């Protein structure tokens, strides 16, 4: 799996393990993204922090 990221050049190849990729938006900022790349689980969200996944490459 390849997730996009970041920092160049902006997508990464998952290590073993993590088979989903992710967004993570804070709230009263969600047009504007906080984290994105690879990941094991999906965070669950709360009321400050969201979380989006995706299990396919480049898809976050």
């Amino acid at each position: 799996l390849k997730c996009n990221q970041l920092i160049p050049p902006f997508y990464k190849t998952c290590a073993a393990g993590k088979n989903l990729c992710y967004k993570m938006f804070m709230v009263a900022a969600p047009k504007v993204p906080v984290k994105r790349g690879c990941i094991d689980v999906c965070p669950k969200s709360s009321l400050l922090v969201k979380y989006v996944c995706c299990n396919t490459d480049r898809c976050n």
